[PDB]
């Protein structure tokens, strides 16, 4: 069966898997805060079933449920991803992410050592390809890519940045160029922002590559959460993260729109990150079913654009069984006492004194009737 | 292991499981429209793991994933076996469920209806379920027929109706609905589906009062939707334009469900569960909210914290500051869809200026 | 020049259009102080009061309500004179109003003292408005009918009834029996809720086999989030009500609905500006036979826009567009509804809740820690 | 009585008046569509009284209710504006706006209006509501020949004029043409307006040119506008009610304008007399006095401190009103709207359509087969 580059170079669509840590937190197996993957040893059956759900939804990639006991967890996670990839038309991808910010670790040699430790496990397990994901600094992302290409395996690289660029101020087009130069054959974005914002960022990255005359496959794994209110830091800074994000979750129609837009933009590795559940992955695969020539196994429990409803007893329910209905319906929040957007949080008693001095001037103007 | 009545007669809280057909639809194993449970045979591994998630979240009841190239009998037998396997992995009972006869499948007389319930009861007796639930009834008449059939089993019967404060679809009010169910033999009554927790508990209150006026005692049960439905009319969420594929925004947070669980408890509800939309973290929220009353946490709480406490070691001070009940309890969360309304209306049925 | 009286118009089946909300409109213009809401402008700036009465006249109003309250008496005499002046410039009558007062003997002497000026000034009819207790409203009506002039009576209550718990039906019945020839509601609630209340009032009269004309002067503010106490208890009252203001289309909807319910004196209270009154008159123009003078600076359902350069603006020039457009708030960081304020719990009820909360907090912390162990 | 430049050169705040055509449309005197000011002859009492409300609210400028009958309307409007200006500490500004075609032909239209303004001896001239900086520069060139000060404001946002000229450049060109006051009016809410004025100011600093700054934004919230401004919003002009600023919103604007170095602080469509009062109240400590309309008001809700209900009294503070996220009262309606616009060509819509149609037909047969 085909490897990752053989698929992409043949013009195929590679469907990603969804958001493991977020989905498993909801199912009771991951702890928000650490977000660590010990479930791979503690409850492998849960991890295995979620891989299998994504595979059934049409995923071509099983990302390893791994992190930086210890290597026992990582090895176990690799073995589960392998078992499931082998049950269908999927590859295993070993990922690395930016190093933790609460660690002292920060030199090039030491940051690279961290990436090498993780790669060790992935080489021994013989993963199909490698992903450098979840990088806010392109500098650090370049080091990860430099380290991983050495393996002799294809390397994808995604950054968690939006249109404003990385956390130094490096614009996305430039970030993309830098990653391709370091040897990444697949580039794009993951996490932090919704699909709309994510694709704006990938457009900039592609435009960076088009000027500069470089070739690279394009990749997107956005949040399944609507984040029109995000600043450049992404969704963590929203007041609702992580336990109040429910209202923002994409419908399967939102994701069909994303998958079409992504495809139209030239993205051929089309996936999703936090908030993506199996039905969201199926949406990608259904939207692009005519281009691929087939539906995923999960579509046997679905219908095109609500067709499963076309014999409901209620006329107004049957009338929903059309693309035009679902594509255009402005769904309600069910929370009329709540706002539709939030201001991101971010970074004194002198201001309270100044306030108090001004309050008193106005009070006096009014009380002295100075009209 | 204590039976359902021994628990409830002792003043204990019985946490229900969540919404199987909605949860499995999202995971790829149930088709919206028929909503049938053939996964119990085709993908028992998916069904088993979802029962296990609810058990881990604190559920004391595994509802059989039942209904009605594969027969109803086959599915139902397989569903019972899976529910039992997982009930035996913790402090849980198996409930054999029947619901109203399906709306897409023929008009049935009282006799024809009762045969249908008898066919399902035969499996539940063969498998020795712990108790029986008649749920998803919109008409009290049919609900009563189910209860009359089920109580012949010798096992306890719970009965819940998918109705709101205005009553059943023939216009019978909830108080009277509750009275007729208890008279038919049900020892637990309440509501499930169609309405959010707030509306559901309004309905349960009217049921309680009807029982009090009738001098009748029965345990109270609530399995509401996890979806906010302040815009529903008496027909319930099916008539919302967003049913079933646009309901995402309305999904309750865990905090919303904690609030539900406390309200429920205060009203006198002691079988506290959930229906369509309830995922495992939602069940965890019931169990956490009522942990002081019960004396323990569910296993899933090991991958959680009280009211955001898991965030108390985050790098960013503003994320750390979210680690408190006061924060989450009061945070009015944003929809993320500013081009969209907050409520939807349910579906149903010149020349003077020239001068 | 001779002019049909209020009952002559109503008995003949005609639509009487009210004026809008004086205190609110004049507060926005700089002549009334929110808090007291008193009408000293009638002497301090009579030109402002005159011009607002004129605007309502031009919009279609058949009633100039006097801009009156409980110097003092000279303010009320001046207000009556201005209302008279303006009523005489068009097809309008002067209505002298009395409101609830901040002992039966002692309260009726407040109303009597008010009625004196209205009799001296020879108002066309009398209005008992803004009453939250039907008991006191009936006293006003009793005092007022003794003038021999027609008396309308409106309550600021919703579908749950008056502040002593008396339902709207019973309220209407009582008021007709005390001698009111016109009854209904004003203020506190939006047009939708207001018409629910009138419908109950109506049903109450029918059940009593009584007869009276029906009137409505609702808020121009949307209040889906009100409780029985009305808009004052909303967190936004009175300086944050902007978003809630009705469009002229909302008011046309209201006018048709009121007409269809049997309301024949159709006006408005706080928030109604002149273009809202124009909406009532434009909506019921087929029924009345004519348009008000202000329609000369308007068009039916956006027709004035049909000459815009941009095609999308021109497409707005019809009824189906404005009738179905779900207009945006422009405030995405804000909610769509607010919880009304009210009596809290007692201190100490609250301090007891806090102590329990703190106990429970520690019980939860210990439970999580012990499981963790 | 000090003229416009004497006030501004001395560092004083000049408070503008509000939005005449919109306010008078609501009162029954102006027709939406033509938006013409014939009320100046038909109902002078209505125009006069609105001028008087703005004066009472603190306005230091009465803008003439004028347009391009005709000269008679404009003569009457000038006389009414002067009458009211003479009743307080206010000046009369003669306005010219973009024409509804060659340079000298456009300049004839400006010259014809300037003739009335010179005959009436206005205090200063305003070229306002221009979408092309080229036309605005022509206005300014014609108007400066009067020998009176000229202000120039454009109805553009941060993305610049309709020929793509950005705001920094627009400003520099208006000041080079002889405008001593520049800024923006209309089309956008106050937040977006001040973003534009910030760019204008930066353009002047970089070109080393000096001018006084002026802002006359909408009183409507327009976070959903594109660069064409509010006319393209689906609600323009009969559904804009929900968006209207509170007096607190305008106090926030007045403070931000001031901190940016704006000293001619006014408003455009949607500004009513209480919005102007809000500018004057916010800036009252910097000016040393309150407008006369504040006699019928209080600081930040203090007029409520005597209400019968404790929760109403509790509203009588800045901390309350400044932080209250007021509700829309329309839960079945959205918070924003997509602007209307040209969209895509007829043939592209044709293409896009059949492409989408085809996809859906293929999907249908994939489902039927598997
Ligand atoms: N591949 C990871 C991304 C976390 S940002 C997951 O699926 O959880
Ligand atoms: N017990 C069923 C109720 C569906 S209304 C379920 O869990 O899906
Ligand atoms: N007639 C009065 C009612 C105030 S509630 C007014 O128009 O202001
Ligand atoms: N000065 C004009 C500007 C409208 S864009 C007015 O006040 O109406
Ligand atoms: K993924
Ligand atoms: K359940
Ligand atoms: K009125
Ligand atoms: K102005
Ligand atoms: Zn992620
Ligand atoms: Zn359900
Ligand atoms: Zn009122
Ligand atoms: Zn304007």
């Amino acid at each position: 069966k085909k490897g990752i580059l053989e698929r992409l170079n043949a013009g195929e669509i590679v469907i990603g898997d969804g958001g493991f840590v977020f989905a498993l937190e909801k199912r009771g197996y991951v702890k928000a805060g650490p977000w660590t993957p010990e479930a791979a040893v503690e409850h492998p059956e849960a991890v295995r079933q979620l891989h299998r759900e994504f595979l059934r939804a049409g995923s071509n990639v099983m990302q390893t449920f791994t992190f930086y006991s210890g290597q026992e967890v990582n090895e176990a996670a690799c073995d589960i991803a392998r078992q499931v990839a082998d049950e269908g038309d999927a590859l295993v991808a070993g990922g690395v992410s930016q190093t933790p910010s609460y660690l002292s670790c920060k030199s090039e040699t030491e940051v690279k050592k961290v990436f090498l430790q993780q790669l060790e496990v992935f080489m021994k397990k013989n993963v199909d390809f490698l992903i450098a994901e979840y990088f806010e600094h392109v500098e650090e992302a370049v080091w990860a890519v430099e380290t991983l290409i050495a393996s002799g395996k294809p390397v994808a690289a995604t950054m968690c940045i939006g249109p404003e660029g990385d956390l130094h101020g490096v614009p996305p087009g430039e970030c993309a160029v830098r990653l391709v130069k370091a040897g990444a054959s697949i580039i794009g974005v993951n996490c932090h922002f919704d699909p709309t914002i994510s694709l704006k960022t990938v457009k900039l990255m592609k435009e960076g590559l088009e000027a500069a005359q470089l070739k690279a496959h394009l990749m997107s794994q956005p949040l399944a959460y609507h984040t029109p209110d995000c600043n450049k830091q992404g969704f963590i800074d929203l007041p609702e993260f992580p336990f109040g994000l429910e209202p923002r979750v994409a419908t399967r129609w939102d994701i069909q729109k994303y998958a079409r837009e992504a495809y139209n933009l030239g993205v051929r590795y089309i996936g999703g990150c936090c908030g993506f559940e199996p039905y969201h992955i199926r949406a990608i695969a259904e939207e692009l079913a005519p281009e691929r020539g087939f539906l995923p196994p999960a579509s046997e429990k679905h219908g095109s654009w609500g067709s499963g409803l076309d014999m409901h007893t209620k006329p107004w329910v049957r009338a929903r069984a059309r693309k035009e209905y679902w594509e255009n319906l402005r769904i309600a929040s069910g929370r009329p006492y709540n706002p539709s957007m939030s201001k991101p949080d971010g970074w004194a008693e002198l201001m309270q004194q100044k306030e108090a001095t001004t309050e008193q001037q106005l009070k006096e103007l009014f009380e002295k009737q100075k009209f």
